Formats: C-alpha cells, sequence, structure tokens
C-alpha cells in the first residue's frame, strides 16, 4: 500500500512513464491506460489544468473483467462486453457491473515519474469504503 502494494506507472512496452513527456502527449481530459499495480490496466487522467489527476482508475470492469474503454463523446466509460457504463470519475452508472471502477492513488514524483498506490480513503463517489481494499 505504501511501498509494498505500490507501482511505477509503465507504458505499453513496460518502460516507466516520464510524466513531463507524458503530459506533452496527452491533453486535458485525456484518459489513457498505463500498467499499474501488479500490472493492471489503469487509467491515467489528465485534468483541465493539464496535470495528472490525484487518482487513476483500474479499468478492469467490475462485472466480468473486460478492460473498459473511455468514450470521449458519451463522456463515459462503456464496456463493450455487456454494456456496463461508468461516469467521468469511474462511478458505475449502469449495470450489470455492480461496483464502480476502483480508484487508485496517483502521485507525481520528484524524479519525474508517476506512482500508483492503493486508494484507502473514502470513495469520494459513493461515500462507501473501498470495495477493493
Ligand atoms: S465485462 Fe464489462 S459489462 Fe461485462
Amino acid at each position: 500500500h505504501h511501498i509494498e502494494g505500490r507501482a511505477v506507472a509503465k507504458d505499453a512496452l513496460g518502460n516507466d512513464i516520464k510524466v513531463s513527456e507524458y503530459l506533452a502527449k496527452h491533453l486535458p481530459g485525456d484518459r489513457s491506460l498505463a500498467q499499474g499495480i501488479k500490472g493492471d490496466p489503469t487509467y491515467v487522467i489528465v485534468t483541465e489544468d493539464h496535470q495528472i489527476a490525484n487518482y487513476g482508475l483500474n479499468a478492469v470492469c467490475t462485472h466480468l473483467g473486460c478492460v473498459v474503454p473511455w468514450n470521449v463523446s458519451e463522456n463515459k466509460f462503456i464496456c463493450p462486453c455487456h454494456g456496463s457504463q461508468y461516469d467521468s470519475t469511474g462511478k458505475v452508472v449502469r449495470g450489470p457491473a455492480p461496483l464502480s471502477l476502483a480508484l487508485v492513488k496517483a502521485t507525481v514524483t520528484e524524479d519525474d515519474k508517476l506512482v500508483f498506490t492503493p486508494w484507502t480513503e473514502i470513495d469520494f463517489r459513493t461515500g462507501k469504503e473501498p470495495w477493493w481494499t
């Protein structure tokens, strides 16, 4: 969680993401996958300010495991496997997925890297305690 369940965000080729370079390639609103904790596909989110959001999103659909794509037009994550839908922040807004996409703490380091750590606080979307904890 602190150091044990922590992961350096990596790109498709397994190379550590360089944040400055990453932001130079992803504009505000961008949501793209990176390799996260245990290598899980995790959305890196670029804010309106053009910064890495304080949280990432584990893209594994809570229904049956498909990696949920981001639909710019619908402004929602929509799973093509069985139609589950989640809002801009990953809150499940349409089943069959029972739970929201897992939040992941996303932190920019001093050595220009992105670190993912388990999100243990309150789920600011449901108020509920993380189902992923
Ligand atoms: S795996 Fe996403 S709706 Fe079934």
